[PDB]
């Protein structure tokens, strides 16, 4: 089955509002970008965002020119006419407007708090969908609370309902209505809903991990942003994931979160992969079409796990803009962050970038001997990797953010599919490397294997296996005369 190429596509609001091809100042990616050619590497656009208002329903920013809005919608559209798979889907929230103190955040709470808040708001997104002529519905809330959770869920099986009631009424089985989410790429906000993931996961087509972002200047040692693998020398992290209301046994608990542990793009597939209700199919892949930019760091490891001078305030605070040769830097004033589509050209002006390589974590970075600076990101190189273990994992398939940030030639998107469709690309020879993988195993990702049945009435004695409920149990000590499951000296070790 196709794998998901997964496109978020993100217009500020003033950009709809002064919106052209013509003007890159104005419009530095604007949908002509999107040739035929590319519309055929997609298989879904995320525009991105659109938002939750005061009235609890989703729409439109408030200062939104909605005839400009609906040409832009129309624009991408009319991109189905290339490519007859192409979902043009449209996500609500966003880092800026869902974050715990994003403007918008009480609206999110809001709206899912009850049956007919859920109902209103649920009903708010199919008329949205049809009204401007979209294919689905993401969901991209960062993130509800623990106790936001359960209604959330509610609102997420509110909208597969009146979706898959919209994909009949319209005659859509060839391409039904969809629902996806943004979930967490990283333990830390995980641990939020990690519990229910199941109940989360059952009303999607796919969860969208943003396993990017594992490093930004918040953290005291430079990073690789997304590593697909961990390097041994680079930092750990708590595993937060021990601590969630999962009702799961010390040996359980252990087994299934090794802490520290190193945060990559592995290690959140693969957390998601060991509960039950999770299916490898639904879970796609985030990457970023951007890089991360640290300042003040010290040579030796070309800038990584290097300590830095970066302010993590957010805006950014300051008109010094110290990413050498980053044009982009400046108007959008943000030297921390720079599009793939910027690095490139950093990289082709003799700035004093170097281009590195980490094998373990399979990704590469820059490093500026000169000014002290490291920059994490993407290319289509380290995107063999992560392909190919979407392959190898049987995941749903890869999205990134966001298209805007590709080059003009379209790279990034066209090695994406590139990796999945083209039949003069092979990876079979493709070496994997060494880096550190996640070890974790839960209950729904048990390794097959056989055992005796289980015989009523017999004594086990420590470490002996038996087969039951279809599953094989081990006893974690002596004299076991009671049944597995039926008693907590059994350990629930594989499956079949
Ligand atoms: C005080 C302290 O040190 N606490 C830390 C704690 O911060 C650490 O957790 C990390 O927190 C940071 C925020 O402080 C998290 O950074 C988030 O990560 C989000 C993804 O998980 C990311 O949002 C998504 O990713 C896109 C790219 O970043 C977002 O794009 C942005 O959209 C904006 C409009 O909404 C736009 O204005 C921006 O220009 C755009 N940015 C870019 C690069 O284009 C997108 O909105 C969003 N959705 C999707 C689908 O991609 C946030 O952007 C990002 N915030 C910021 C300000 O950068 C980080 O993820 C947390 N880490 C982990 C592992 O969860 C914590 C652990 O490290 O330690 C504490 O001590």
């Amino acid at each position: 089955t196709r794998k998901a190429v997964i496109g978020y596509y993100f217009i500020p609001t003033n950009q709809i509002n002064n919106y052209t091809e013509t003007d890159t100042s104005v419009v530095p990616f604007p949908v002509s970008n999107i040739t035929p050619a590319k519309a055929k590497q997609l298989t879904h656009i995320n525009f991105s965002f659109l938002d939750i208002n005061s009235n609890l329903e989703c729409a439109w920013d408030p200062a939104t020119n909605d005839a400009k809005a609906r040409d832009v919608v129309n624009r991408l559209t009319a991109l189905k006419a290339h490519n007859p798979s192409l979902r043009i889907m449209f996500s609500i929230g966003g880092w800026y407007y869902s974050n715990d103190l994003g403007v918008s955040h009480a609206n999110y709470v809001n709206a899912v708090k009850t049956p007919a808040s859920r109902a209103k708001f649920a009903q708010s997104c199919v008329r949205i969908m049809k009204d401007y002529g979209f294919d689905g519905v993401d969901i991209d809330w960062q993130y509800p609370q623990a106790a936001e959770v359960d209604g959330f869920i509610a609102a997420l099986q509110e909208i597969r309902t009146l979706l898959n009631q919209q994909t009949i009424t319209d005659g859509r089985q060839a391409l039904p209505y969809q629902l996806t989410i943004a979930g967490a790429g990283g333990a830390f906000f995980l641990s939020r809903y990690y519990s229910k993931l199941a109940q989360i996961v059952a009303p999607l087509d796919y969860i969208n991990l943003m396993t990017y972002d594992l490093a930004g200047p918040w953290e005291k040692v430079t990073n690789h942003q997304a590593a697909l693998f961990g390097d041994a020398a680079g930092p750990t992290f708590y595993n937060a994931l021990r601590e969630a209301n999962l009702g799961w046994s010390w040996e359980e608990l252990t087994r299934a979160f090794p802490s520290p542990f190193s945060l990559t793009v592995d290690a959140a597939v693969q957390q998601h992969l060991m509960m039950e209700g999770v299916p490898s199919a639904k879970i796609v892949m985030g990457v970023p079409f951007y890089g991360r930019a640290f300042k003040g760091v010290s040579g030796g490891n070309g800038g990584q796990y290097s300590s830095h001078s970066t302010p993590g305030e957010d805006p950014y605070p300051s008109t010094d803009y110290w990413l050498v040769g980053c044009e982009e830097c400046v108007r959008d004033k943000d030297p921390r962050i720079a599009s793939y589509r910027q690095l490139e050209q950093m990289l082709q002006g003799n700035y004093g970038y170097q281009r590195l390589w980490n094998d373990k974590t399979k990704t590469p970075y820059l490093y500026h001997a000169q000014n002290g600076l490291f920059v994490t990101y993407d290319d289509a190189e380290s995107f063999k990797y992560k392909a190919k273990y979407i392959k190898q994992q049987q995941l749903g398939g890869v999205m990134f953010w966001h298209l805007g940030q590709d080059n003009r030639n379209g790279d990034l998107l066209a090695a994406l599919d590139r990796y999945f469709n083209a039949a003069d690309y092979d990876d079979s020879q493709l070496d994997m490397g060494t880096g550190l993988r996640y070890t974790g195993v839960g209950p729904g990702n048990l390794p097959i294997m056989t055992a005796p049945a289980y015989v009523p009435g017999t004594t086990y004695a420590q470490g002996a296996l038996v087969s039951y409920q279809g599953y094989v149990w081990q006893t974690k000590w002596g004299y076991i005369t009671s049944a597995p499951g039926s008693d907590s000296a059994w350990l629930k070790v594989g499956r079949v």
